[PDB]
């Protein structure tokens, strides 16, 4: 490597092994071909030694990004400042604060399908919660994952095929795009059912899948396959 | 003259239930402090929410609260703020601290669902009666690793001169948060508090700093203010504990 381009590169500093929260910003960096060092997946990495450090603003969790000698935390934070920074949010006001929220949707969304298999503890190992899992399950795939489907199916309701009116993929199209995978991975089968009720969101999907600025990317050794992240595969917790 | 007055239409229309305190309590906060003009609609006698966001087509809310401000309807507690922030000054004027203040507010709205998670942890549509036992467990871990990590985080936040979140001069809407969220946990949590609060001088110095706002003096006094009772902050002595 070492190409000139590289010295405006932005720290991003996530988890190595799982995609998780990490990804959703790391699509955005990608598409945007916006330069970045994947700093925890690095041989030397020391990520616990780094968000030790003292900071002006200390991140509470990862990830978070180094930008301008800003540390910047929270998936949606990160976004929002990426979207403002180099045009992957719409130039207005109100159309920042609909893709915003719509990554906050999309955050809540993600948060719960995590908790599904995690709903008494993060901390505690998912086999000590299955019982409470089963439960929560039942409550996800009836009520939750259609609710939330449903939500940006209807935010999909406009001319030129994207979740704002700006011409072109937000950042939050592609965080959408990333949530539905997450959800046919973890859910296969309630997916199954589900599908039919959504063309907008599965047009969508099927969409950012095969943009040009996503292709390097998704087939390549930087794209992690799920597993044991916030979407993971329990056919226990799946259903019709 | 004293007070402050508008013509019609000038007053933004907060939209969040009736009853509790709950999600809207953070908006309320801010306007009330900042004196921005607004009306709680779903307060007023004859007003249907449910019916409102019926016809919210352009961007519509996923859930309440909402603000309908300037031709926009803004939704998610957050972004809400965020646009406060950037739009009355309840924000730094720049841009890392804008951002920082946002994470903060994240970070709030975190630990705030945290809260309601522990009673229902299975299902927020369920009564907390049948996922009990679940709660038990959950409480067990909210209390003895997640309410410590984000009080100590915010005690290490508040690690800067000034006395609050941010280096701006004056409070900003996550310093407003902020002191919610802590009065939440006092009420839902008093024993847990008990023994916690002494860990954390700068963020209850910060707590009774807001709670003592000449800004804030007449809404805290006021009907207004709802009481905890039965949103995301409950006090369950069965959840409680040193
Ligand atoms: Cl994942
Ligand atoms: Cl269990
Ligand atoms: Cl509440
Ligand atoms: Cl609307
Ligand atoms: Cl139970
Ligand atoms: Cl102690």
């Amino acid at each position: 490597e070492n190409l000139y381009f590289q010295g405006m590169a932005y720290d991003l500093w996530y988890w190595d092994g799982i995609p998780g929260r990490g990804e959703f910003v790391r699509l955005a960096l990608e598409a945007g071909k916006i330069p970045y060092r994947d700093r925890a997946r690095e041989p030397g990495e020391d990520m616990l030694d780094d968000m030790r450090r003292r900071r002006d603003t200390p991140p509470f969790a990862p990830p978070y990004l180094v930008a301008d000698g800003m540390t910047i935390a929270q998936t949606a934070n990160i976004l929002l400042f990426l979207g403002v920074e180099h045009g992957l949010a719409p130039p207005d006001r109100a159309g920042r604060l609909w893709v915003n929220q719509l990554q906050l949707t999309i955050a809540d969304l993600t948060a719960e399908a995590h908790d599904v298999h995690h709903p008494v503890a993060a901390g505690l190992y998912y086999e000590d919660q299955q019982d409470v899992a089963l439960r929560r399950a039942a409550d996800f795939r009836e009520t939750r994952m259609p609710k939330f489907m449903q939500y940006f199916e209807q935010a999909l309701d406009r001319p030129g095929g994207w979740l704002t009116d700006m011409g072109r993929w937000s950042y939050a199209d592609l965080s959408l795009y990333h949530v539905v995978e997450g959800l046919l991975h973890a859910f296969p089968r309630r997916m199954r059912t589900l599908v039919h009720r959504y063309p907008r969101l599965m047009a969508l999907h099927a969409r950012v899948a095969e943009l040009p600025e996503l292709r390097g990317y998704l087939a390549s050794d930087r794209r992690l396959p799920f597993g044991d992240g916030i979407f993971r595969h329990y056919p226990e917790l799946d259903g019709a």
